[PDB]
């Protein structure tokens, strides 16, 4: 029958009029919970709002009887018509103060419904989670997980989780007010480390609520004072600590990787603080246990990308780092003991290893370690390569150009090329020591002048930007290859408006954009890993003045 309505409109009515009988009252809400629960009935129960208001009401009852079946039932609107249910509550006076009280209660059956309650009403409404903030949430919720014995706790916890979660993702006004709070120091307890499918569930939204304070996503004046406050109280310091713990679930440590990442990302006195970390052998640096992670065929895929994104997020905006990690490909001291091993070492161990993934990766460190530093990219370019026992010596630069006509399958290309192409960006004394080998040019002409399928598109449009970076960043110093002899290059081997197409084949990859979006390495699987964020920016930057500079 449609008419499960009549019989549900007279329950209403109880709760209207009968209301000094508590135990009608709590017959007819756990009626009402079983006819809404299972809608039809729910847009029903609303269209008249001074019931949802009756129910605001009957829920500052006391009476066990009454109050839980009012929370479930009212719990139950909230899923079904949120957007609705959530309106007529901000709009009536006191309303969600007064649910707030039900995380005051004492019998722990209602206040933990009482917390299910509030994650449907602060459910994508901004304005109720400044309101529920502003009535002490965040006090009260980190309290309650304390109580629970934090990640220890049980699914209690994870919904305090998720309702801090709710009121603080995307919520600016209230990440600001949770640190200008103090609260993010009752974030550190939370990580020392057993190891239940719950407490796996718990430490990984704890993890979550890190990275939402310190997200790259954020006003950036937002996330620096989190990560200054994140070091001051001792929370990166104990982020670390888990990191080198014996016994930790993978993907816990992966996460935990991850979240130090966004931690550091940006600022120095985390990144100081982060390389000052040492593991227990020869003990290790903690840039080295990354790159030793991030070259090993026997790590799992999902770990290479957390450590490769540590170790960005290391040297970002970071000059002091990329110099540290450069001069270890100059070397200047010998180690009596044949132990320690460097970031220059492992990184050119990875660039010429026969895994595309650790070519990438290595690739990728390394253009990392130049982005906008002229120093460190004119340093770069004195490092030499040992050949055979009999030959001589081949620079870096020349030797990465050198696997580029090698049988190199395209993911180790790509890697290189967006290396190369970062390497020059901006730096007319490597485009000079690029152009000063007679071999180069006349590759980069060849590779994008003949045309090769749909597969080796990307790697022709690499080879392009790179040809074209040669040109725009070209001071002419060089009599051999000038800027205006490069373009008649251009114009009689390829042909300039074709130049120009193969240039556009990579900001039209279908991976191109995805990647553009965030920093964090996003690749669903190995075959994935294509583009890195930082190159599809130098991308979008140089595009547009090269195809300028072409005529």
């Amino acid at each position: 029958l449609e008419v499960g309505i009549q019989a549900m409109e007279h329950l209403i009515h109880v709760l209207q009029t009968d209301r000094s009988d508590s135990e009608i009252i709590g017959y007819a809400l756990d009626t009402l919970y079983n006819i809404i629960s299972n809608s039809q009935f729910t847009e029903i129960f609303i269209k008249q709002q001074e019931n949802v208001t009756l129910l605001l009401s009957l829920l500052e009852e006391f009476d066990f009887h009454v109050r839980w079946p009012g929370v479930k039932l009212l719990t139950s609107l909230l899923k079904q018509l949120g957007p609705q249910v959530q309106q007529i509550i901000l709009v009536s006076p006191m309303g969600v103060s007064r649910l707030m009280d039900l995380l005051a209660d004492s019998r722990e059956v209602i206040r933990n419904d009482g917390v299910l309650l509030l994650q449907a009403l602060t459910r994508s409404n901004g304005a109720i989670q400044k309101i529920v903030a502003f009535e002490n949430a965040f006090e009260r919720l980190l309290d309650i997980i304390s109580e629970e014995g934090n990640s220890d706790g049980g699914i209690v916890v994870e919904d305090c989780l998720i309702l801090l979660q709710n009121l603080l993702k995307n919520n600016n006004s209230n990440q600001n007010f949770f640190k200008e709070g103090s609260y993010i120091q009752r974030m550190k307890p939370w990580f020392e480390v057993g190891w239940s499918a719950q407490k796996v569930t718990n430490l990984h939204l704890m993890l979550q609520l890190v990275r939402v304070l310190v997200s790259p996503t954020n006003p950036p004046g937002a996330t620096s004072s989190c990560q200054k406050a994140m070091f001051q109280c001792g929370l990166l310091q104990q982020l670390c600590t888990i990191l080198m713990a014996t016994g930790v679930p993978a993907d816990i440590l992966t996460e935990t990787i991850n979240t130090v990442s966004e931690v550091i990302r940006g600022c120095q006195v985390n990144q100081d603080y982060f390389a000052s970390v040492n593991a227990p052998s020869p003990p290790r640096p903690a840039i080295v246990v990354l790159l030793m992670s991030m070259v090993n065929e026997r790590q799992p895929f999902v770990l290479r990308c957390a450590v490769l994104y540590c170790f960005q997020c290391f040297l970002y905006k970071n000059q002091k780092g990329q110099g540290e990690i450069v001069s270890t490909l100059l070397p200047s001291t010998i180690d009596a003991t044949g132990n320690s091993v460097s970031a220059g070492q492992l990184l050119c161990g990875g660039l010429f290893s026969t895994d595309s993934l650790s070519n990438w990766c290595a690739a990728v460190a390394l253009a990392h370690a130049l982005q906008e530093n002229a120093t460190q990219k004119e340093q770069l370019l004195r490092v030499q390569l040992a050949t055979s026992i009999g030959n001589p010596p081949v620079s870096l630069l020349q030797q990465c150009t050198n696997i580029l006509s090698q049988g190199s399958k395209i993911q180790t290309r790509v890697g290189l090329l967006m290396l190369l192409c970062t390497w020059l960006s901006n730096c007319p004394i490597a485009v000079t020591h690029f152009l000063h080998n007679s071999a180069n040019v006349p590759f980069l002409t060849g590779q994008i002048a003949e045309n090769l399928g749909e597969e080796e598109q990307l790697v022709q449009g690499l080879c392009a930007l790179l040809l074209g970076i040669s040109i725009y960043f070209n001071d002419n110093s060089l009599e051999s290859y000038m800027k205006e002899k490069l373009k008649q290059l251009i114009e009689k081997r390829i042909g300039k408006e074709n130049f120009i197409e193969k240039l556009g084949f990579i900001s039209k990859h279908e991976l191109y954009s995805r990647a553009s979006q965030k920093p964090q390495p996003n690749f669903p699987s190995p075959e994935y890993m294509i583009f890195d964020h930082e190159f599809t920016k130098l991308v979008k930057e140089l595009e547009g003045v090269i195809t300028k500079a072409i005529y």
